């Protein structure tokens, strides 16, 4: 029941901004999206309740931190991503949106 609503509300929104290009700091700016993932939905969605404080927000029916949640899905699934982005420089840019959300 929390679960479902949880999952509809994260998987609203990442499906609102599937194709929206995030900025990613790269190791040589590095735009992204959900689409590039090549992720089924659901994938994404269960992959994105991994992310710190994403599961509690979507519970509570609130904006989530997308360039966050998606860089975090990028870094854990596409080899593509982790050899083009700063891993140190996102991992900061990911802690700071979540402190800024949360």
């Amino acid at each position: 029941e929390d679960d479902l609503s949880v999952e509809a509300e994260i998987a609203h929104q990442i499906a609102e901004s599937f194709s929206k290009k995030y900025k990613f700091p790269s190791r040589s700016i590095l735009l992204y999206n959900f689409e590039q993932l090549k992720m089924n939905l659901d994938d994404i969605v269960k992959e994105a309740k991994n992310v710190p404080g994403v599961t509690r927000l979507a519970r509570d029916g609130s904006k989530l931190p997308l360039r966050c949640v998606l860089g975090w899905v990028a870094l854990a699934n596409s080899k593509k991503f982790q050899l083009l982005v700063e891993s140190n420089k996102l991992s900061k840019i990911m802690q700071d949106d979540l402190n800024r959300y949360t």
